[PDB]
């Protein structure tokens, strides 16, 4: 393989014999696939070696193995923090590999803790982020690969983002600065609005979201233009959602209306408001229906919008009040349950709704059964008590069995009067279909829906907090994506002042395992220098 | 609450519990643990011809009768 | 089985209630035996319905359910 | 946590060892006499 003795001496971190051949004329040469001593002296990890054999010739610190791999590649992939940071300060020059993967990505991919801090640490941290590849299809930015692969290495660089200054006790002296350089790509494809904040709340870095200088981001990013998109999308609802409400509050329902005033004598005491509200209901239609123009929030936004032209049709045309009131009450209606799904882009009624719509899909997936069980009960009490106005027909049967499960089960007035005055026509089944009626539906089927939804809400406050950051984050997301060019570069800040005075088991297990293989591997290099002095010594005394 | 009541209140407005805004949010709010009164308030004026609205005031109490005593309830018990 | 016991009262309900096919029987009798045929007639759809990937887990938690209730029904009746 | 942490300790001073084993058996290497097989 064209090993130099000198290779063999910096490969098993011989200094002074690496001394003795440098000083009697060695020379630097290169083995097969390219390596050299330095890089022997890497993947050792031997500084004193690399000491020695540095400030020689000041020539072989930058040399390409056939891979294209330098000293630093291989002294930040075994994990040498000390030896990464011994060739660093002496002038390192950072090469990316023929694969596009500079040594930092190596550290990173290799899980390597102090060896990235040790980057972090350096004089060279910057440029040594500058350098990466834009468009490989691996090795990405380095702050997406220590999000992705090392959270505390992440969470330290951010902590030495923190910027925590005026440290001189808590008398309204305190200018904590906070600095947004790290959570924005370095590069400059297309431009990805938050990469880093994005890249937290895929890989699940719920403690590194909760970082001060995230929350702090994504709370700047809010006043910055989030808040103002908010108000706006909730102000443009609630043009068309409150003159409806005032529409229904101060008309008596059932009763037609038009621009005039009452016309059911004309009472044209609020003709004023009411005109006012009903133009401003169809304005909001219109406007709707364009944005339409230009999912069950779909469907909603459809109903509401035709229910309130047919509600505020006289306007122009006069229709009959029968027809106009259904459409205001389904409109009303349709109204506050769609501002509920408005709603949901919040930090404090956000999680309320994903509970809300868990336990109804839930519910949904249980309508089946629900509805043969409501069959089978509301059949056999329409047959077993026909005499009865509730069960007087089929469909109010059923719509009677639905009402008592809920627990409220007329039983006097169902089955006892009727039973002390002769009226049930087969009193012994009419109890025992009341008897099971109790025992399957109030309280079997109840307790089973109340243990799916206690399931439903503990698997939800499992991912609480991760869930609020992620929508508050694909929220800002979609914003940035709307707003092209101009609003960015006005609100982007990249530091703010803040005035507090206002004046762990896998990552446990998987370092004992790291631990376990490096002592196999120790081990395994023991026993074959073990092997070799069995060998290599010399009998004499015992030769047998 | 708002929803239903103002729901309730335009559906059942010839009724005393539901004859003014405030009292349907007030009988809403007490319906809400499962005392919905069908009996009086649904079938017996559906008999006597009472209701404006029939059809669409049977499918509002059912949807009422999912949302709130089941669903609502169910949410609140979970979170306690 | 509970499912021969369902489909043996299923189908002698069902004899009884259109026996007047061939011989006239009391109404009484008839829409007993009727009212008892579709209750067991919808009661074991609900079995049938286990056979499937969307709604046999729902059967499996009745059937977990109602076997506790059983088990703590020697108490429920003592109290 | 505890009997982890110590499991961590235990696992910390057998590395420790192994060092200081590895570098007495290279001594042992390069200050061994070979005086038969010297090829």
């Amino acid at each position: 393989h064209g090993m130099t003795p000198l290779h063999l001496a910096a490969k098993n971190g011989h200094d002074k014999v690496v001394q003795l051949l440098l000083k009697k004329g060695a020379l630097f040469l290169s083995d097969h696939n390219g390596w050299t001593a330095l890089h022997h002296a890497s993947m050792g990890g031997y500084t004193q070696t690399m000491k020695v054999i540095l400030d020689t010739n000041l020539k072989c610190t930058d040399r390409l193995d056939e891979d294209g791999n330098t000293a630093l590649h291989f002294a930040a992939r075994e994990g040498h923090a000390k030896a990464v940071a011994l060739l660093l300060s002496h002038n390192a020059d950072i090469v990316l590999n023929k694969q596009q993967a500079s040594f930092l990505h190596l550290a990173l991919h290799n899980k390597r803790k102090e060896v990235v801090l040790t980057i972090i640490r350096s004089k060279r941290w910057d440029e040594c982020l500058k350098i990466f590849s834009h468009n490989s299809p691996g090795n990405k930015c380095p702050i997406t690969e220590m999000i992705e692969y090392l959270p505390e290495c992440m969470k330290v660089l951010l902590d030495f983002c923190m910027l925590h200054s005026t440290e001189d006790k808590s008398c309204r002296d305190y200018y904590i600065e906070y600095n947004f350089k790290y959570l924005q790509c370095p590069l400059e494809v297309i431009y990805e609005p938050l990469t880093a904040l994005n890249a937290m709340v895929q890989n699940n870095r719920i403690e590194l979201l909760n970082h001060p200088v995230c929350k702090e981001y994504l709370l700047m990013k809010w006043l910055a233009y989030g808040f103002r998109a908010h108000m706006m999308n909730l102000g443009s609802y609630c043009l068309g959602l409150i003159p409806m409400t005032i529409l229904v509050v101060n008309i008596k329902p059932g009763m037609a209306f038009n621009s005039t005033g009452i016309i059911n004598i004309l009472d044209t005491t609020n003709s004023y408001l009411i005109k006012t509200c009903m133009i401003l209901v169809f304005l909001s239609s219109i406007f709707g229906y364009c944005k339409e123009a230009g999912d069950i929030s779909n469907v909603l936004e459809w109903i509401i919008y035709t229910t309130g032209i047919i509600f505020v049709l006289p306007l122009f045309v006069e229709i009959p009040a029968h027809l106009q009131w259904q459409c205001g009450a389904i409109a009303v209606y349709f109204y506050w349950m769609n501002f509920l799904l408005y709603l949901q882009r919040f930090e404090n009624c956000g999680i309320f709704i994903v509970m809300l719509e868990v336990i109804l899909k839930t519910l949904l997936r249980s309508t089946v059964v629900f509805i043969f069980l409501l069959l089978a009960f509301g059949l056999s009490f329409y047959i077993l008590l026909n005499l009865q106005d509730p069960f007087s027909s089929p469909l109010l049967s059923i719509i009677q069995t639905f009402s008592m499960m809920l627990g409220d089960i007329n039983y006097r007035e169902s089955f006892l009067e009727p039973y002390l005055r002769n009226e049930l026509a087969h009193p012994v089944l009419s109890f025992a279909q009341l008897v099971s009626f109790t025992i399957f539906v109030p309280i079997v089927l109840m307790n089973l829906l109340i243990g799916l939804a206690v399931g439903d809400i503990a698997e939800v406050q499992k991912h609480a907090s991760l869930k609020r950051i992620a929508m508050q984050v694909e929220l800002h997301t979609s914003l940035e994506k709307k707003l092209p060019l101009w609003f960015l570069r006005k609100v982007d800040q990249k530091s703010t002042i803040v005035y507090p005075n206002k004046p762990s088991l896998e990552m446990e297990i998987l370092k004992q395992k790291y631990r376990l293989k490096d002592l196999t591997f120790l081990l395994e290099k023991q026993h074959e220098l073990i092997k070799l002095i069995i060998q290599k010594m010399e009998i004499i005394s015992e030769t047998e």
